[PDB]
């Protein structure tokens, strides 16, 4: 008899939600509905049947604290961890306007109507919570219906965070108002009030902050342990309410709240595996949660409610339900000049999808079973759970119903024009696909005798939407129009590679739909600069801070102990840990308002005085007269001044502050230095953010000004969009450039977390390579991929600020110079730095090439014959007038105060010929020009198909230099020599004897290269092999 019946409640709950999801699957009604039906009608046989009930008896009647405990945690802590963050902080002031003050004008009017309007005589206290209760919202269904149709960009969102912040706020007040009902109490003092306020509203935000702060932290800490993970999430949303509501007597809710959007903004800290796992995980406990609530009101409902329901309560209930309609309309309306200003605004029809998809739901329902639990026999219970059940009922029959049949009357479920276009393509190209497959089947001899009438009717996809200046400027649109779908294209191809992150991606998607809505707009570089943008408070602070810390004014073992990183260490370990005592004695002290451990820790305090004092005494000893000198020394000499002055000593209650307050101040100065990490922290995402936008517009205006040649006819109209996009990259590609001079470490982190991701990320593939060409064995592939996931774990924790490397490592890591280290230092001990000021010219179109350069530090324009760029640390100029000795090809001028490596062309023919192994000085500089040369090149013939730029890059990186002498002619090969670009010198084909210039694509026509051995110039020429 000890068994656990709430187990097949539980179960049995579980498998009627199934059957309604699954039977009411394509009608309106939703499936909720169904559930209380069920929930009802186990009511009533329950009250003639008494086996069920006392397999009921122990759900239905439920105690009410824990009812809050266990179910609001996981409803609160899914909608929350749900919601599409970004988009939520970008209308986060929209929906708090209309999310809680709105809920105070909705649920104040609901009180006054329930005071006035119904006959049960209610007071204020009872009206607010019926009104709390009424205002909470579930649009689980409608943000649904929205996510398909469209508008989801904003409108789904605002009505997911608006009816979370609401159903945050209205347990807020529930709360409040439930102790003034049922747990008065009379001291109701003026001033503790606004004490009471500020911890739930003020600490509970705080309260979550904290904990989701601390959990993430773990969370970024934990390899391959993916049970850990998920436990350590549940167990973190868990405490966090219940220490929250019942230690601390903060706001649990609001505490949840903003732990699970922290956590979800923070996502990249949990493994990939783990976040979809997690996800589908909550999903699944706010299913059964809800299921639960709705059978547990249909049970008690029928119990206990319906049985003392008058005629008049029906009528009020109609009533009820259309002032909450109107009453929502109205506030919306009334905010709606504020919402105009701030925020996205709200146009008609929006609004009205707001105010109609209202939905009620378990969170209304859950705090209507705690008043009926909590008011015992009183009619107030049952009427509470009458109204909310019966608003509840109408929400979901009869808005969550009509919705479909309204967003299609107010014209926003109609699909776009692009949208339908698209569809249809894809339908065909799939449709085309299976023909080819079904050909190739029917040819199988094992196949041959399918039925093919059957495979061919039960694997159809079907569609389910199914010259004048005047006529001139039609011509223009459509360009227009074509190129940014271009653009558009281009950054999805990116996203796909992980060259760009989806914040980015949205950010330039966006911006091309604005420019298209626009008439004669284009995307406006100057709207891009607001990503890149650093707001001045976050490098003022890292300004500041930095400052605090200055210890170039203080720049015989005494003095190396002092200097000891140990021994600063050791001290505020000490101090840290001297915390204890501090608030261990005088907490003693005020319950004691025994005296034997008052002695006993007054000792310990001196005892630590004496460890102070032995640390100053080492410090003095090791600076001497010079130790006074920084600020922090003297605030550590007034603590051990206190120390003289009071350890001798309203005599005993004065010491506790004295004691206090130098002590627990003192530590600031191992805090300090955390506080520039976490600011170098947030101007990292700044900056990462700003790079990724910039670097995928850049490339994406790059691609698409080679497939624009052959769209777009009219040359006039050629023209003038590669104007455009010119001007626009060379403005990005500036002032991103310098963004890395205002911030060279931060820059440096980014750089080298974005170099070794594309290293993973590539390094992944050939895993797969190798497993999808079995050469691998699949256990052995997975042992590896996980050494791969564990390091892409460890970036996110890598230094948000690395110190640039100084200009003597960039010559150890160019590309032609790593590896060979006597070579490296033949360079480093020939190459000379040199520094410019602004405006400088470093060398000039035709003047003689005297020189290679490599830019240390400083940002360089190019101005060529007309090609203009910039070049920046890093880079190498100067390469093609020493490898070819003829006259420069462009002009180089400092846009900022730079530094260059110069080596002296003289020394360059020593070293070319100096070092003559296989893996020639020579040769590695060729190789680096012709991939520079080669990928433009590709890139045009080819960015018509799917090849990113990456691609190409990659592609020609596989290939070599042929050396031209032992092989005089190149025969082209097509199996295993897949292109072949020429990068100097000219080349005769051998059947037509015609001559190919210098830097061409050899065509594929081409059957074999004859070459010659003038003295001029030395023929080079670049291969790629196939696989
Ligand atoms: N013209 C041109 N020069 C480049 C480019 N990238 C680097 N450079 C350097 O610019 C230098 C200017 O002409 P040089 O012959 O001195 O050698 C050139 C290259 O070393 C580039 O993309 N185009």
């Amino acid at each position: 008899a000890h068994a656990p019946k709430v187990i097949v409640f539980i179960s049995g709950s579980c498998l009627f939600g199934a059957i309604s999801r699954s039977l009411f699957k394509k009608l309106p009604i939703p499936y909720t509905v169904v559930l209380l039906i069920l929930g009802a009608i186990l009511g009533v046989v329950a009250s003639n049947v008494p086996l069920v009930e006392e397999h009921t008896r122990d759900v239905a009647h439920m105690d009410p604290h824990v009812l809050l405990q266990i179910f609001l945690p996981v409803l609160i802590f899914e909608s929350a961890f749900a919601m599409d963050v970004h988009t939520f902080m970008r209308s986060f002031s929209q929906v708090c306007i209309l999310a809680l003050f709105g809920l105070v004008v909705a649920s104040v009017l609901t009180a006054v109507l329930a005071m006035n309007l119904f006959n049960y005589n209610w007071n204020f206290s009872e009206a607010m919570m019926f009104g709390a209760i009424m205002s909470a919202t579930d649009p689980v269904a409608v943000v649904a219906l929205l996510k398909d149709l469209g508008a989801s960009k904003q409108l789904g969102t605002i009505i997911e965070g608006e009816s979370l912040l609401n159903d945050g706020c209205a347990i807020v007040i529930f709360n409040v108002f439930m102790k003034m009902v049922f747990f008065p109490q009379l001291t109701s003092t003026v001033g503790q009030n606004v004490l009471y306020f500020l911890q739930v509203a003020v600490a509970g935000p705080l309260w979550g902050y904290a904990v989701a702060k601390v959990t993430v932290f773990f969370l970024s800490h934990i390899f391959n342990d993916a049970l850990v993970e998920i436990t350590i999430t549940l167990a973190a949303t868990y405490l966090t309410y219940y220490i929250g509501d019942i230690w601390l007597e903060v706001s649990g809710v609001l505490a949840v709240v903003v732990l699970g959007l922290i956590v979800n903004a923070e996502k990249t800290s949990i493994s990939p595996e783990v976040e979809v796992f997690l996800h589908r995980f909550w999903e699944m406990l706010a299913y059964l949660a809800n299921t639960l609530i709705f059978m547990m009101v249909g049970v008690v409902v029928t119990q206990k409610a319906l049985v003392a329901v008058d005629k008049m309560d029906w009528f009020y209930l109609i009533i009820l339900y259309l002032a909450i309609t109107i009453i929502r309309g109205m506030v919306i309306s009334l905010f709606s000049p504020i919402l105009s200003r701030i925020g996205y605004g709200l146009t008609w029809r929006n609004a009205v999808i707001m105010t109609w998809g209202g939905l009620r739901g378990a969170v209304g329902l859950a705090l209507a079973l705690v008043v009926e639990n909590l008011a015992g026999n009183d009619v107030i219970g049952s009427k509470f759970l009458f109204h909310t059940a019966g608003i509840v009922v109408l929400t979901l029959v009869i808005n969550a119903t009509t919705i479909q049949t309204l967003l299609r009357i107010l014209g926003m479920s109609d699909i776009s024009i692009p949208k339908r276009l698209a569809m249809a393509g894809a339908v065909r190209r799939i449709h085309e696909g299976q023909n080819r497959t079904l050909n190739m089947l029917k040819s199988d001899r094992f196949l041959a005798d399918a039925d093919w009438d059957i495979a061919t009717a039960a694997c159809e996809i079907s569609d389910p939407y199914s010259p004048s200046p005047r006529e001139f400027a039609d011509m223009m649109e459509e360009a227009r129009l074509r190129m940014l779908k271009a653009e558009k294209i281009s950054y999805w191809k990116q996203f796909e590679h992980g060259m760009l992150a989806r914040e980015a991606l949205r950010l330039l998607v966006q911006h091309a739909e604005v420019a298209a809505d626009e008439k004669d707009q284009f995307i406006l570089v100057d709207d891009l600069k607001k990503s890149w943008q650093i707001k001045g408070i976050y490098p003022w602070l890292k300004r500041k801070l930095e400052d605090l810390i200055s210890e170039k004014k203080i720049a015989k073992l005494m003095y190396k102990i002092c200097h000891h990183m140990a021994f600063e260490v050791t001290i505020n370990i000490a101090i840290v840990l001297n915390i204890v005592p501090i608030i261990m004695e005088f907490v003693v002290q005020d319950k004691m308002a025994l005296q034997k451990i008052e002695d006993a820790l007054r000792i310990s305090n001196y005892v630590f005085f004496v460890i102070y004092a032995i640390e100053a005494i080492v410090k003095i000893l090791g600076l001497g007269r010079h130790y006074i000198v920084s600020h922090w020394n003297k605030f550590d000499a007034f603590i051990l001044v206190v120390a003289l002055v009071d350890i001798i000593i309203i005599k005993v209650v004065k010491l506790f502050r004295l004691l206090r307050g130098l002590r627990m101040l003192r530590l600031t100065k191992a805090l300090i230095p955390k506080l520039i990490l976490v600011v170098n922290g947030k101007i990292n995402n700044q900056l990462s953010l700003g790079y990724d936008v910039g670097k995928g517009y850049i490339i994406g205006e790059e691609e698409v000004g080679k497939i624009i040649d052959r769209m777009v006819d009219n040359k006039k109209i050629l023209r003038e969009l590669k104007h455009i996009s010119e001007t626009g990259r060379l403005q990005v590609v500036k002032e991103l450039g310098l963004l890395q001079r205002e911030h060279p470490g931060i820059a440096v982190s980014v750089k080298t977390r974005q170099a070794i991701r594309t290293i993973l990320n590539h390094s992944r593939e050939t895993i797969h390579e190798l497993q999808g060409a079995g050469l691998l064995d699949e256990m052995e592939a997975h042992k590896l991929e996980l050494t791969v996931e564990i390091k892409m774990k460890r970036l996110m924790n890598a230094p948000s600020s690395i110190p640039p490397p100084p200009p003597e490592n960039l010559l150890k890591n160019v590309s032609w110079l790593a590896g060979d280290m006597k070579l490296i230092d033949f360079i480093k001990a020939r190459a000379s730095l040199l520094h410019f000021d602004y405006g400088e010219v470093i060398v000039r179109e035709g003047d003689e090439s005297d020189g290679l350069f490599l830019i240390v530090s400083g940002l360089v324009k190019l101005y060529g014959k007309v090609f203009e760029d910039y070049l920046t640390v890093g880079n190498v100029i100067g390469e093609m007038g020493v490898l070819t000795k003829k006259p420069r090809n462009a002009t180089v001028t400092c846009e900022t105060t730079v530094q260059v490596y110069f080596i002296t062309a003289e020394d360059m023919n020593i070293a070319i010929d100096t070092f003559t192994l296989y893996p020639s000085l020579e040769y590695r500089l060729w190789r680096v020009v012709a991939i520079r040369i080669a990928t433009p090149l590709i890139m045009e013939q080819m960015a018509f198909q799917g090849w990113t730029q990456e691609k190409v890059k990659l592609h020609l990186e596989r290939g070599y230099l042929v050396d031209l002498a032992e092989s005089h002619f190149q025969f082209n090969i097509d199996a295993t020599l897949e292109d072949v670009i020429l990068i100097n010198g000219t080349a005769y084909n051998a059947h037509t004897r015609e001559e190919i210039r210098s830097p061409c694509l050899i065509s594929r026509t081409v059957h074999k290269l004859t070459f010659q051995y003038t003295a001029t110039e030395e023929p080079r020429l670049f291969v790629v092999r196939n696989a």
